[PDB]
């Protein structure tokens, strides 16, 4: 299994494309990504920096994630994120969203050796 850090890469890191270069990004992003292989996940964000750029967030200011968790951490500037939120019934294997490119802070929950990003949270 893709656990924690390899997870998180998977969900999110984007690094290829700066930006969501399109309205509907997310829409092929998403498959290739394994996200949608079986069913066409909801909601999701895509990421557009590098694994070492996102470990570089787990040590700036730390925050609470969405639960409540203390292990979630915030980037002093803004990161390039794209959500993909399903659109218009997203069935497979034909899985269909909205795409959103913004340049929002991130909270990601970290953890592990080296201090990793393992799952992405907010972005604020």
């Amino acid at each position: 299994k893709e656990t924690a850090a390899a997870k998180f890469e998977r969900q999110h890191m984007d690094s290829s494309t700066s930006a969501a270069s399109s309205s509907n990004y997310c829409n092929q992003m998403m498959k290739s990504r394994n996200l949608t292989k079986d069913r066409c996940k909801p909601v999701n964000t895509f990421v557009h920096e590098s694994l070492a750029d996102v470990q570089a967030v787990c040590s700036q200011k730390n925050v609470a994630c969405k639960n409540g968790q203390t292990n979630c951490y915030q980037s002093y500037s803004t990161m390039s994120i794209t959500d993909c939120r399903e659109t218009g019934s997203s069935k497979y294997p034909n899985c269909a969203y909205k795409t959103t490119q913004a340049n929002k802070h991130i909270i990601v929950a970290c953890e592990g050796n080296p201090y990793v990003p393992v799952h992405f949270d907010a972005s604020v």
